[PDB]
């Protein structure tokens, strides 16, 4: 009742339908504004993310407190319920309002099962693996969300989508109560290490950094792109090559040394957004999004199992708040990314900014070399 595979299942699925609840409502923001840089799409980036990052250290707290599968039960028991509410949002507040608890549906969700995963999973390649399974099921979920959101919304009507996806929400977590069982508290043994200090080591700092400025990129590209079939069709790039990038290297990572792979994947980000101005919408923008996702999915696969590794290594074997911190800093460009991003561009353009981040990708890039061996305690 607690095979490995059936919570990696778990944990897949759950990332695959929050990001598609995430990304399946790009065919209908157009509807909801017309009745450079977009402001409203902006706020519709931020909130989420936002709240995201607001909830992510008490979740990390909460599963340390009560266990897993209680926060993971209630991420599934919120994003059907924020589903719901998408499907009868009408004006522009009420969206906001779901967005926000789809929000803390997604930080329950992503960070108890990334904890979940690194607390069977004990040895390293195994969760280098599973790791790199459960980011192939997010990209699968980025990839299905706007075309699946694109027909159904021209084809039917604009509740249809949102309440399959709620059917299918809710068969996942009948599924996940059949598995984990939730229905009993489980603390954990140890008494989980203070915040403060993961926070104040310098490998955890170094990783997660990584993690943030390798997303960056591709976070203030999108809410700033000349739509708003151009839509549906407008993410493929980038979810179809950080799909075939996590699920390749997270079983071919450990073989050749992260630290490697992570600075091979900060480069690839950094060259390729360097030259995402070089581009027009159709021809242009399609190869340097390709690369750009396949670096930030090299990056994400070599850098989560990273975490619970130096965490084990220099710390008590508890798997919480690290991936409560990973899941912050990977989350933080998604909030600090459409609004002060969008500043930064109406006081000088995003054929100048795509360079900078450029920059600032290729100098973190070596700094992950400090990634080789951290020393033990
Ligand atoms: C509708 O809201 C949003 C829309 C979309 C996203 C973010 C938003 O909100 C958080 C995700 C975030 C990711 O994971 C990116 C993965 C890339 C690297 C392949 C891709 N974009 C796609 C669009």
């Amino acid at each position: 009742r607690r095979s490995r595979k059936l919570i990696l299942f778990i944990v897949f699925l759950a990332l695959l339908l929050d990001n598609m609840l995430l990304t399946v409502v790009v065919p209908i923001i157009p509807s909801y504004l017309y009745s450079n840089e977009n402001v409203q799409v902006g706020l519709l980036f931020a909130s989420k993310a936002t709240v995201q990052l607001i909830t992510n250290p008490f979740i990390g707290l909460l599963t340390n407190r009560i266990g897993y599968p209680i926060p993971i039960f209630a991420g599934f028991c919120i994003m059907f319920v924020s589903t719901i509410m998408f499907a009868f949002s009408s004006s522009y507040a009420f969206l906001l309002i779901a967005r926000s608890l789809q929000g803390i549906g997604s930080s329950c969700s992503s960070v108890a099962g990334m904890g979940m995963l690194a607390s069977v999973y004990t040895d390293d390649e195994e969760r280098g693996n599973v790791m790199g399974i459960a980011l192939g099921g997010l990209a699968m979920g980025v990839l299905v969300g706007p075309p699946f959101g694109s027909v159904l919304y021209e084809f039917v009507g604009k509740t249809a989508p949102f309440l399959v996806l709620a059917a299918l929400v809710l068969l996942d977590g009948a599924i996940q109560l059949f598995v984990l069982q939730p229905s009993r508290v489980q603390p954990e043994s140890q008494k989980g290490t203070p915040l403060t200090t993961l926070l104040k080591d310098p490998y955890i700092l170094i990783a997660a950094g990584s993690i943030c400025f390798a997303n960056m990129g591709i976070a203030m590209l999108e809410p700033a792109l000349p739509i708003w079939w151009q839509l549906g069709v407008a993410f493929l790039p980038a979810s179809i090559s950080y799909l075939i990038g996590t699920n390749i290297f997270g079983i071919l990572a450990h073989k050749m040394g992260r630290w490697l792979c992570a600075l091979l994947g900060m480069i690839i980000v950094g060259v390729s957004i360097l030259c995402i101005p070089f581009a027009k919408n159709i021809y242009g923008l399609i190869a340097p999004n390709f690369g750009v996702g396949f670096a930030i999915g090299m990056v994400d696969s070599s850098m989560m199992p990273i975490m619970g590794y130096l965490v084990d290594l220099r710390h008590v074997s508890v798997y919480g708040s690290v991936y409560a911190i990973a899941d912050v800093a990977f989350c933080m460009g998604y909030a600090i990314g459409p609004s002060a991003g969008g500043a930064i561009a109406k006081a000088i353009g995003f054929p100048w900014l795509m360079t900078i981040i450029g920059i600032i990708d290729i100098l973190f890039a070596p700094l992950c070399f400090f990634l080789r061996s951290p020393p033990a305690k």
